[PDB]
DNA sequence: CGCTAGTACTCA
DNA sequence: GTACTAGCG
């Protein structure tokens, strides 16, 4: 997540109903409605007590989108991205310390203390996703697991014209180029949508409302593949990009200091991860639907060597791809969950 | 004014 | 994943 993006370009957005998208097709962040639904019902996951109440809440609002005759693609989180294995074991690291904490509480006789840690514990596994997409399946609709970040795969399909907008929380879908994102949506088609055009709109941005810059901007400010420059935040990185006449990135982050009269020393190690994070943006690995094959986000451009590109994800056959983009083949375990086949009984 | 980091929150 | 803001440059 972009710390701060949303209000930032707050001018590039406005109210909306999904009925919008009457006919079309839209890409769903499921792992956000997976996450908001999860809380409902913390207390019997965090005890490891069976439940299914995300699961209607998901479907839910799928069926809401159904109403206004919209087809949605719900898109789930497959493999880790070892470019973000930092914000990961972060996370991982607080859920486990609010779950430990939460049992202790739980022995303490702290009621409403320990529920909230469970609530704070929640780790979204594939099995619950995987209930979800049997319940998402069985009324027609459409499901793909990305092989890795959910972010990468929709901002894919909405670049591929498969999907005409993204249902998402995330500011990280319009860093990735997505070109119309759906935010906030609540259960009855209300939310606020973002287009990528009306970025134009936003007098903050400047020259900085192309896609490029717009990616150097985001991850300059701090994003999930590497973390900003202490003092740098959106608007000193647009500002850098706005005084900047070169094309050639590294040179102005080098420059940073100059561009913002700010005395500011870059370290070696920063450039390389700002490569790696640009580098992560453009060419994290998704799965085509229609090919049914791993490609990068974006082609490879002619100077770029895929071989250094390992963080942004690796290839695997695309028969493991296509059964991991199913649901069938579990993201942590590996071993086969399902045997749907989308030929014996999207993908065309 | 901008940015970091801590707090609080997503359900019902 | 989010929003909000007190402390501070
Ligand atoms: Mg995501
Ligand atoms: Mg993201
Ligand atoms: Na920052």
């Amino acid at each position: 997540g972009i710390q701060g993006l949303l209000q930032f370009i707050k001018e590039a957005s406005e109210p909306i109903h999904v009925r919008k998208y009457k006919g079309q097709v839209v890409a769903v962040d499921t792992y956000c409605w997976l996450h908001k639904g999860a809380i409902a019902c913390a207390e019997k996951l965090a005890k490891g007590e069976p439940t299914d109440r995300y699961v209607g809440f998901c479907m839910k609002f799928v069926n809401m989108l159904l109403s206004h005759g919209i087809k949605p693609i719900l898109v789930f989180d497959g493999c880790t991205l070892p470019s973000k294995k930092e914000v990961e074991r972060s996370r991982r690291e607080r859920r486990q310390a609010n779950l430990l904490k939460g049992k202790q509480l739980l022995r303490e006789g702290k009621v409403s203390e320990a529920r909230e840690c469970f609530t704070r514990s929640i780790n979204i596994t594939h099995a619950m996703a995987h209930k979800v997409i049997k319940a998402a399946r069985s009324q027609g609709v459409d499901c793909l697991v990305a092989p890795y970040e959910a972010d990468a795969q929709l901002a894919y399909l909405n670049k591929a014209g498969i999907v005409q907008a993204i249902i998402t929380e995330d500011s990280d879908l319009l860093a990735f180029g997505c070109k119309k994102v759906i935010l906030k949506m609540d259960q009855f088609g209300n939310g606020l949508e973002i287009d990528q055009a009306r970025l134009g709109m936003c007098r903050q941005l400047g020259d900085v409302f192309t896609e490029e810059k717009f990616r150097y901007m985001c991850i300059l400010s701090g994003c999930d593949y590497l973390s900003s420059l202490r003092g740098i935040g959106l608007a000193k990185a647009c500002k850098v990009l706005r005084l900047a006449n070169n094309p050639d990135i590294v040179k102005v982050i080098k420059k940073i200091g100059h561009y913002l009269k700010m005395n500011i020393t870059v370290p070696e190690d920063y450039i390389n991860g700002f490569i790696r994070a640009n580098n992560t943006f453009l060419y994290q690995l998704v799965f085509d639907p229609i090919k049914r094959k791993l490609i990068p986000l974006n082609a490879y451009e002619d100077d770029v060597d895929p071989e250094t590109l390992s963080y942004a994800g690796q290839y695997v056959d695309d028969s493991i791809a296509l059964q991991i983009a199913l649901g069938n083949k579990d993201i942590n375990t590996f071993e086969q969950i399902d045997d749907y086949n989308p030929d014996t009984a999207l993908y065309f």
